[PDB]
């Protein structure tokens, strides 16, 4: 049915999307797969989904993939490099592009898909956190359909009216009866720990997700709620929402994935299991649905559902991100970059848990750079913020 | 500007819907108001909204109203009788019809609107509980748009995809990725009560609705869960759902009003305040939105949200309703009727709380007439079931 190009096929999101196509072989055809260096995984994916093209970023990995596929008898054409990755995202025949490449490396490929007016299954966070302005403008000009894959943004999308779903980003919320967007989050493992003790929390304590384990980096972001701050930035761009049209709410059980408040008092919400196949399948099948392999949510086996307002004294990173948005893309990409450095430094036990927020603010207070005007400017800000951050860490550890 | 006729304007749903009109005078204009005998209320509504027509089912009430509006310089023309009520629902210029007349009455006025291809703001249980097949077949023929205002059905509607909303009753769930409809209910005040004590519960105890206070009759139906049973029958007709596509869930806090499960695992739900102005406003502005005067729900002042599966030993009436549906409109009509009689008998302390489900079942078992073909047929089944019910109550409240 629909032809897709998967950017970052060997990662977690890429594997989950391939599982969805595996559940619906007659509705989806994989024409191109793009990854980085995981040759072993790529081979298996190429051998199962018969893509016309397979692209590795690393030139060496590509050569290795090539000999592997030939030994296995596959005729999948192998390519290498960023340009090749962008070409796959712009293939004339592809309908959808699952944008799951992490970091700055996902920027150009995602943009190429946007400029080609493809339906974009957006998973890449950096896209809007650092290039929100540039990308939403690009989506408007090409008329590409953005479909948020991230759990929260996807739930919000599903809870939004039809006119906004179509023409996403440049549609008026107020004009479609939407009062605000309710962004939910678990609050992390330190939701009730004495503020006094936050400074002594260990990486292992911080990496225990209150509901289900994830990557260490993301787990820490969930403990500081920087993750929710980043999603706040994305949501603003994605749904064309002002500050007053955004509400952040702690929901410990993570059963409700996010909601939308309406003018008549109605609140629409999306609930489900903690399985990325659900959001992914929603975007791939939109406006229809398909089986994702996810089991039906059992309402009789749930913990009581609760809510609470986030305390900025406990989650300074959340407030930091909200303020950064109002300061511009330079501030948001800098915050994002600084956080990658400080979280990494926390996990490497170079700084304390509470130093993440402190150092993130310190880096931002030293930037004072102009608004990026292109992906190159963003990259420049990113590189600059990381150096400042690495220096901040080093002076702290010494 | 939307032109509307309000069937049963002086009631609770009627006043709430008129309050939505106040908040949006530039979006809605009242053309006709229909009521029964509350002349006092009608006067104020007529003076405030200046309807072109006003009608009272009661001949006398209408007479009095006609003179009061005249002496108070009102241009609204007063009519009377059911025929007039039905005409108001079919006025050519009318766009929407708030079907808020309760009981057997209102069946014909709501059908009139349906046959006229109007947009029906359905706020009347009898329509689908007793005339499910008849009304749904009729909406399919005339292409009338049904918009449920009842809290649960409205929540389900808002949580359904667009293709189903625009072809309500016609479109099928599976094709649109819907696996089931989750109908939620509070469970009543006897949710935790020891099963053996139910027989000694008094009217005052059964009439304590868990969250928001309400009518005695409906409070009792909430305690036996007959209310949810009746809603189950309506939902299957309204959303074209099979038994396996229906799920009944107890949700004590009643914050979530109902939900819908999707093929990919997604569950969509509608939450809000108990205020009926929300659902009413939703249907009136659909596919758009309008301010209803209802303040946003504060998620920080909520009780923990819980869910549970209904135990049929505790809620026999829920099960009776589900079984009645498989038997047709004759059985659902008779069940509804019997329940009116038994609940009223319970309130009058002629029978025990547990005698409601017991007698409801008993009247169903004695019913013979099968599947009505027109509303007149269901009216006949209704009348017959009421009589059988009354005799069962008298037999039990004298002999047994
Ligand atoms: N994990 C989750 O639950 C969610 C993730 N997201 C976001 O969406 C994205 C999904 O990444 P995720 O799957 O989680 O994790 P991974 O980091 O494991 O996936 C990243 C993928 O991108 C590939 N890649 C890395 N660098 C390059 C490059 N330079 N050129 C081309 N491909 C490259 C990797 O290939 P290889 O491994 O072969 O090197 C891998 O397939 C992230 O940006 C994440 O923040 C959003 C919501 C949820
Ligand atoms: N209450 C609620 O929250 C909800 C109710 N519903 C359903 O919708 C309907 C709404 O009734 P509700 O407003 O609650 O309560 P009421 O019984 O107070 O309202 C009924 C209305 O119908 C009028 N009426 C009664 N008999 C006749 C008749 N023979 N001819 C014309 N008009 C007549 C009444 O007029 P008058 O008083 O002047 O005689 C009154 O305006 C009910 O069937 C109910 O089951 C659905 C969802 C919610």
């Amino acid at each position: 049915g629909k032809q897709l190009t998967i950017l970052g096929s060997t990662g977690s999101i890429g594997c989950s999307t391939l599982d969805v196509v595996r559940h619906n072989p007659e509705h989806f055809r994989v024409v191109a797969l793009v990854a980085g260096k995981n040759v072993t995984r790529m081979v298996e994916q190429c051998l199962e989904f018969s893509p016309r093209y397979a692209v590795m970023d690393d030139e060496a990995s590509a050569k290795l993939l090539k000999t592997m596929l030939q030994q296995q008898g596959s005729r999948t054409e192998v390519l290498s490099g960023q340009q090749a990755a962008c070409d796959m995202a712009a293939l004339e025949d592809v309908d959808q592009v699952m944008a799951a490449i992490v970091g700055a490396a996902g920027l150009l490929p995602t943009l190429a898909a946007i400029r080609a007016g493809k339906t974009i299954l957006l998973a890449n966070k950096e896209s809007l956190v650092t290039c929100g302005r540039l990308f939403m403008d690009a989506v408007k000009q090409s008329k590409a359909q953005l479909l948020p894959v991230d759990s929260e943004h996807n739930a919000i999308f599903q809870s939004l009216p039809q006119p906004i779903q179509h023409n996403l980003g440049y549609a008026d919320l107020e004009q479609n009866g939407v009062v605000s967007i309710l962004l939910t989050g678990s609050g992390g493992p330190f939701r009730e720990t004495p503020l006094r003790d936050l400074a002594t929390m260990t990486p292992d304590q911080a990496c225990r997700h209150p509901n289900w384990s994830m990557g260490r980096k993301i787990s820490v972001d969930s403990a500081t709620m920087m993750n929710k701050g980043l999603e706040y930035i994305e949501a603003r761009w994605l749904f064309n929402a002002s500050a007053s049209q955004m509400e952040v709410l702690i929901h410990p059980q993570s059963v409700i994935h996010s909601m939308v408040r309406y003018q008549d008092g109605s609140v629409l919400a999306q609930l489900g299991e903690p399985d990325m196949r659900t959001p992914i399948a929603h975007t791939m099948a939109w406006p229809n649905r398909v089986n994702s392999g996810v089991k039906p949510l059992d309402f009789c086996k749930l913990s009581a559902l609760t809510f609470a307002a986030p305390d900025y004294d406990r989650y300074p990173c959340l407030k930091l991100a909200m303020e950064a948005f109002e300061q511009g893309q330079a501030a948001t990409t800098a915050l994002n970059a600084a956080n990658e450095i400080t979280v990494a430094a926390f996990l490497a036990q170079q700084i304390r848990f509470t130093d993440i927020a402190a150092l993130n603010l310190s880096v931002l207070e030293k930037m004072d750079m102009r608004e990026p005007q292109c992906v190159d400017d963003v990259l420049s800000v990113d590189a600059n913020a990381r150096e400042v951050a690495r220096k901040e860490v080093m002076r702290l550890a010494s």
